[PDB]
């Protein structure tokens, strides 16, 4: 199983595997009137976003019915570079004009449900360094070979900390059935519109884990598959922000589990000098506020 | 406050500071019939333990009434080297013969309550690299200048991960009042026997955080002070063990907070090779079992 795994192989909930024997073209034939949207959430990713689109670009009007960059307030060259690469850029405002904006990644992904049309939505981070062109095919595979699967999570070999020390040990504690999930926080995943629009979306860095847990609670482990995406490269996560990310992952998971979170942000104490003679007190925001199921706002 | 802090300064619960103006000799005079025990928990620390004792050694028969190494099953030269340095070595069995041994650090510290006699117990890790001779004086300071303080936690400048990403964000979520604690997991701390023998001891890597939270719940923030211990050096924590440590910190905190922990260990998936073609599944143990207050076993 995980003793013999390829870029392409799917792990199902019953610990059974599948090594895909289709072509991109055969996957398109399997769609059967189901449409596919690809969504790239982007905040200030001018360096990487053209490359990411180029990887997915060839699939459009074939396997992929639409390719959207959800621009989350970029002040760099993200939009013009995504357009020149061939993607349609939708701002948060454009996606859902009648609801005021909240900050964070979860907001952007939630809004993209309103901006996209696809029966299946694939999410891919725009900060990926050289994503393999087979990423979207590999992600959608298990949805199209339809066996009750509604969420496809990815796993990869690193070519970190918050996943290994925070997300996974907390899942072992609070949702032990999800202990099989290698990469609960990863931004490459696919799901049905039916699933996506029926669940609330966690704010900020909580979005992926909130979706995982909501899917498990409502549909059980069988609705969740994982695909080996191989060696996956992304940008260095600046170490300064990781405390805030952990705090938000914690807030989201506690809230899914029915445990009251104080709503009190992490205060970090940063030594100002080598002697530890003074500290800068830095308090990051945490959000306990989900967005409601998209069905409650923009129903289909 | 933390805008101007020395090796020696104490932070109290009301955000007020104290910069000590005593000598080791004046601290001894302040004891007033209170005895002081120093306890060094040790599992296989032959390289560092002589040095640690040498730092504390000069205080014995003066400020320090006894110095005990609690040997937690060492198969290297820890015991002979601690003896030659001048400490008394007590095995777990010797400390408390009538209770069977459980593994982990918390067990060793709990047992040391039975092995030691001091009204005040100071705990110092035996893996410290060149601890400053003032560590024990600085730790006991706030207990002897008696103003209702029962627990003294330390903080230091690093000359990590589990503290910053796991312990502190979870405390912000579940015990926000303890958000002021810089180093909740640190092994250098002092407390009263009255406090120590009245609380249960968490197992393994949960011991320090369990003690912090128990103290807070039972006595409030005022009973807790923190002392700047300056630049503090210890051994590199092998990165492999950190998941298990986080999982146990999580288990202990959830249990203190009244939240059911599954008792299911973290399963880590270690890539066997560069390709991510197979993973080794490695499941670390977690313990939900405290030891009871020492008063229930070996009352004074
Ligand atoms: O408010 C945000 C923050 C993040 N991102 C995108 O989400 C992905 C992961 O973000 P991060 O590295 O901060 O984690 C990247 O593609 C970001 O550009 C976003 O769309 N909106
Ligand atoms: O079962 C144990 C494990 C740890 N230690 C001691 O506790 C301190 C912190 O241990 P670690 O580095 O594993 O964290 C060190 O002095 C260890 O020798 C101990 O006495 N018993």
């Amino acid at each position: 199983g995980l003793r013999d795994t390829r870029p392409g192989d799917t792990w199902l909930a019953d610990r059974s595997w599948n090594r895909p024997g289709w072509t991109v073209a055969e996957l398109e034939a399997a769609k059967a009137g189901r449409t596919i949207s690809v969504v790239l959430p982007a905040l200030d990713e001018e360096d990487t976003i053209g490359s990411v689109i180029d990887s997915i670009s060839p699939l459009v009007d074939g396997l992929v019915d639409e390719l959207i960059v959800l621009d989350s307030g970029s002040t760099d060259d993200t939009e013009i570079r995504a357009v020149a690469a061939g993607a349609r850029v939708v701002s948060r405002e454009q996606a859902l004009p009648e609801v005021p904006i909240r900050p964070g990644k979860g907001e952007a992904l939630w809004r993209s449900l309103a901006a996209s049309r696809g029966d299946i939505v694939v999410f891919v981070d725009s900060d990926l360094i050289n994503p393999h062109p087979m990423f979207v095919p590999w992600l959608v595979g298990p949805l199209l070979t339809g066996d009750g699967v509604h969420l496809v999570k990815s796993f990869y070999r690193r070519p970190g900390r918050v996943t290994e020390l925070v997300a996974r040990p907390l899942l072992a504690a609070l949702r032990p059935e999800l202990g099989c999930i290698l990469q609960p926080l990863g931004g490459e995943y696919a799901a049905t519109r039916e699933l996506l629009t029926s669940v609330p979306f966690a704010p900020g860095y909580g979005v992926e884990i909130g979706l995982l847990v909501d899917t498990f609670d409502r549909l059980g482990l069988d609705a969740i598959a994982q695909v080996n995406l191989g060696v996956r490269e992304h940008r260095n996560r600046p170490l300064a922000e990781l405390g805030a990310m952990s705090r938000q992952v914690i807030a989201t998971l506690l809230s899914r589990c029915g445990i009251p979170d104080s709503g009190v942000g992490l205060t970090q104490f940063v030594a100002d000098g080598p002697e530890g003679q003074s500290y800068t007190q830095h308090t990051w925001p945490v959000s306990l506020a989900d967005r409601p199921p998209m069905q409650a706002i923009r129903p289909r």
